[PDB]
């Protein structure tokens, strides 16, 4: 029940693998950076759709949504685009089907786009399957943060999720050749998150170089992901 | 790839449990009785109509199947949209509560469905039992649901055409099933969940049964596309 | 130095006599679900302890992670067993676990099963051997480094037993004669003693009153000889 | 006709009573834990014909007579030399007509030895009749297990072997047809102490048990 | 053993091989036409001296086998469909491989007694004049090789993906990878068939890890033809020096 | 060594699949014909199985009587073994040991119905998928077997023994162990099977003898006091 909201939500808010638009697609400056930009508030949307169709996360005071929303959002962008992106080729997919290189992202998101490939190469090799990958997603942003309202209701949704996805992943002695896998899935979580503070260097980097001042929505995504 | 696009198909094809109707449903014996047959029968005739669309958009949404030729496409579909229907019912149902929940969010109880079913609903339900005890996954069921359509028929145009897009199914769930246990396989269970698919063609002739006693009894004669659908059906 | 990193290996891997939790002890001479669950935790709670020990064996953290796998997931049934008969009371009948829990002999056989009391009786064995910390670190260690089939390179597994195994060789003569051939006789009497873990294991898995977890299904597998 | 066939079916897969085997027995290694391995292999054969001859197995899907037989294998054996040998004496009478003392099978059988005799003891108590027993044998084995085919017709010819012994115990008339089906869940439990005696000379690695032996090994794991 | 509890892991049991076992069995001497003429294991009786009799015999055991192993890479099913440029640099990239596995497989390590293409039986320490300290390590990896007592349908598919491999220069280097996976595929399928339907990771991963240990094994020959090139006592004749080209991983 | 060389024993004596002739082959319709190509088919496979016995480390070194009993006790066997081994079923295409292909329809005038119960064996043969070494083992155990007559019947349980040994350690060690627990038995199994088989060969070679057509040659006459179970 839950796990099949979850694995909707998920399908729901992600490219039809067989939609994806490969035009300006080439495995061969202000243009490069601008497009950064777009990509993220682009998935703005997309991924605070998927958020309200968790289950049991309408029911948290909507402080506590937008709480938990921008302080996951670059994680969940990057979890997302990690999952459905091929790696070895070096092609990354976005929350809107648009696929360019690792090499035409690198002008725009810089040597992080480097460590993203690295993470979503160390992702795909756990061979994470739909359901699993839609808790862990969950998980990213039902999660403990600074100044929740309701953080005891907080904790309850994620133990909830993480139940869902441990019956997953031992029904029928489903982990007696993968034991410590769920603690392996458990552990994507920090490293993703220390993956995204290099996002927060480069997003700093940008206002600094102050070539292209980022959009006030991303100025403020600077802020919300902010850990302090 | 192929798994992720079949588990899109079958989430896409299928009602979200929270748009779940619960209007219709009626669970007391004693107002069981009431409202002559031709409704039920109706009823009966209506949701295997409804769901044609909606499973012949799954069927379009399955990698591959496309590329067969147009007529292999429609000899495939007429064939397998049936078991398609009762298996996708099978899989999404509540067995253990007797409630039967159809491709549209309709939530029925065996007791109703009795009177436009026939005694076949309770060996739909048999099978939905038997079927949820094995715990399939989405990712597994999504590609079982396939397997079910891409599957021999005689009068194929290209029939290693669909043999190859079919192994290629199962080799995309052995993979599922074997990624899942540290890259050692599991042939016994992959046979329990394939062995389903024997079951499923055995529990719809019943269904065919239950049409054929439809059309003898003259009451509420099948509409010309049930009649289709019986003929597409027929195994010989 | 080799002999100095297996004694910090095996002095940071253990609890302190003087942080041991008795909050759990009772020596009077709990559901029997309890007692089997506390077996299991007892288990899988040391595993993450060993395997730190084992990662601070010099040359250990150099094999391929494959490997390392390999030879610990084959000895710490052996590991576990042996570090608690180190460490325990036999004469008053009190275990002590590598978390620093103590129980009494009383309260591990509903969980552990007879087995414990041949436990017991090789932890008295062990211990009448008055084996020092030095000896008993080399020991240890040999207890993992040692022949295994599946190493992707066992010429650098022999490498590091033989170090090893000259090390205690130079600490036994140079602090003094059939006495290193009784020492490293414990080995074979550990393993033989851990093949009546596995009885205990079994025995659970057919009584199937509460089923062992995945880890320790795993860990019984992993342990069988063949 | 059933309990007939089932008696009969008894008799001609049991020894005559009469012309029991002494010639290696003793009331005073290796060679103990390797007969031990022979009488089982040696029933196997003896307790397959009885099974061919129970009225309607033959009939059930091949695959499902493979599953229900090397499924009770280690249950029949038992339950067969439980009901006839002699715990008082402690004389063990096998499949085959052979006769050991529990003093000679404690060194192959290990102490189950003990338990066996306290479960035939126990059996005899009872005074089940042969036509009884022969119910309760063909129960031991036409039961559910895990991978039937066709799991309705195990069920189908199990109640109908469950009425034959209902009535036999009926017209001879208590709680008697309870304490006699409780027999079987008692006799499972017994096993699987024998898939430990089994398990520990595997481990053990002294003699160790030859291919037969491990596949009634894996054939009788209840997990 | 994969037939025990440990072995199964919780699991319970449920045309191209046969080629490629033909190929390899009319490619290999019967083990019953052995030639030990010049078998001599006595440390005393090693030949006076002359130092050029041995790296001559180096070369020709090499030449020597060049005709034997391409009639085989001829027999491999789907191999001639490759386009000719590719069949002839797959087969010089390898060759100097299957040359050492075939060796590796149908010796005796731990006799010492060296079995090649053509029957001559050596000893170990006849060949380290003309091989040089590589013979050491080719025994080793013979030995290696042989504690895993590979069957025969096994060893034909593993020599036969020591050549259907990935190569720097491919016309078609989809085709090789289609008959690579074919190849692997069919190894794979026997192995778990044979084990009633139970796949074995683990011992595949080890079959196929000789693969890379062969490569790297055979950078030692190359060393080998450098240095006595290098030494120009007896210079690599024109074959042997396109052996060492075509064998160049660079 | 043993299986090895019982291997090369099977490999030398057997046609390649891509050296086969067809040059008869059809596999649709289209006598005192097809009856001497039956007796020709059968004298023909006598010299490669003979080729192959000799293989047969050990062989060599009975009695040469008992090298003829064997050899003759087994041939229709051995004919009938390995051509349902080698031969594709499904397709019912019958590949002999020369090389010659025909289609079952084509065989059935000078074998008779027996080529139908050759073609089901050889069915039930390939869905055990026998590999090479397992098969080359049952192949020299059809004919290092007991015979009346043996003047050495102690040398040829002691050969016979060291192959089913041979066998024995490769279908534990490559053919699954217990993991595939009736497998050596449905292996050796087939032995007895293809005996019974071929008694349906002498019976078509008597029913030729009765219609007198055309008169068995005195190899093929010889084979039917020569295989007779008496
Ligand atoms: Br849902
Ligand atoms: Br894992
Ligand atoms: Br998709
Ligand atoms: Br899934
Ligand atoms: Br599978
Ligand atoms: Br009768
Ligand atoms: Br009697
Ligand atoms: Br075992
Ligand atoms: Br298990
Ligand atoms: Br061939
Ligand atoms: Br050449
Ligand atoms: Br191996
Ligand atoms: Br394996
Ligand atoms: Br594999
Ligand atoms: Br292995
Ligand atoms: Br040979
Ligand atoms: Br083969
Ligand atoms: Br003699
Ligand atoms: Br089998
Ligand atoms: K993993
Ligand atoms: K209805
Ligand atoms: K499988
Ligand atoms: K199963
Ligand atoms: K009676
Ligand atoms: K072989
Ligand atoms: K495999
Ligand atoms: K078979």
């Amino acid at each position: 029940s839950l796990i099949s909201a979850l694995v909707r939500a998920h399908v729901d808010s992600n490219p039809a693998m067989t939609s994806l638009d490969y035009s300006r697609f080439q495995a061969n400056d202000t243009q490069h950076i601008q497009q950064f930009y777009d990509l993220l508030t682009g998935s703005m949307e997309i991924i605070r759709g998927w958020a309200e169709k968790i289950p049991g996360f309408a029911d948290l005071p909507k402080a506590d949504q937008d709480l938990l929303f921008e302080s996951a959002f670059l994680e969940l962008f990057v979890l997302r685009l990690a999952y459905r992106s091929n790696p070895v080729e070096g092609k990354l997919i976005f929350c809107n089907g648009v696929v360019l290189h690792r090499l035409q992202c690198v002008r725009g998101f810089g040597e992080w786009i480097d460590s993203i490939v690295e993470f979503s190469s160390n992702l795909q090799n756990m061979n994470i399957d739909i359901s699993a990958f839609s808790c862990i997603a969950a998980l990213a942003m039902v999660t403990e943060r600074h100044g929740l309202k309701e953080p005891k209701r907080v904790e309850e949704l994620q133990n909830k999720i993480v139940n869902c996805l441990k019956d997953h992943v031992t029904f029928n002695n489903g982990g007696l050749n993968r034991p410590n896998y769920l603690s392996k899935l458990l552990g994507k979580l920090p490293e993703l998150r220390t993956l995204c503070t290099q996002g927060l260097q480069r997003i700093f980097y940008l206002k600094l170089e102050d070539l292209v001042p980022p959009p006030a929505i991303i100025d403020k995504l600077f802020l919300d992901t902010l850990p302090f």
